[PDB]
């Protein structure tokens, strides 16, 4: 009697929960693509800089230190799936 | 008799449990807001570099690419409530 | 009889329930790792930029406006445990 019917009662509560649970994975999905996004606009909007003035008239010294800023930023860059501008060196 | 007392201590186990949740969904709305910020900061630090470039005395062409860079760097951007500095021209 | 088969089924599920909870939990820790990392990154490409620049031979005006965004750019970064590489005046 009362049994059956409590026990889907209970299925019913532990549903909904899941279903909130469900809706919180989804949520921390989308912010680690949030996440990578940032990163790759930083990634992308720190090159698009070092790559304007490397393509200019600016002094040995600097583009030196360009260079190798390059590397170091896009080492730190663990991995993501960039995809730098065609380039402009002429 | 039995079914009551256990029906009450389902209660507060499932409370419990939305408790639990409901912290991790104010922390998904944090980070959420940690990340909307990142990436303002960013946006703010690259663009702050690529004004100081601009209201110098740099060569033309340099000039073109990086008006041509704010914009890219701004779409890219999707729209987040920047607030730009006054700017400094003069 | 059937109420404790009852009580010790509700229990494995809350369990996983609380599991699942968890596994979001050390999720929602991850995530805020990887923002302050983005950050990080971010704040480290800027003022490798900037250094690179101030290091050069740049004009006085561009040596004021980039020591200043220097400052703000750290400034909007809170406080992260920041190690900026050791520098290279000469
Ligand atoms: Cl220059």
């Amino acid at each position: 009697n009362d049994i059956q019917i409590l026990k889907s009662s209970i299925n019913i509560a532990i549903e909904k929960l899941n279903d909130r649970i469900s809706h919180d994975e989804q949520a921390i999905r989308d912010l680690t693509l949030e996440i990578e996004n940032a990163r790759s606009e930083a990634l992308l909007g720190e090159l698009g800089i070092i790559r304007a003035l490397l393509v200019g008239n600016i002094s040995i010294g600097l583009q030196e230190s360009l260079w190798e800023l390059a590397s170091e930023i896009t080492n730190r860059a663990g991995d993501l799936a960039v995809e730098v501008s065609p380039g402009s060196w002429i």
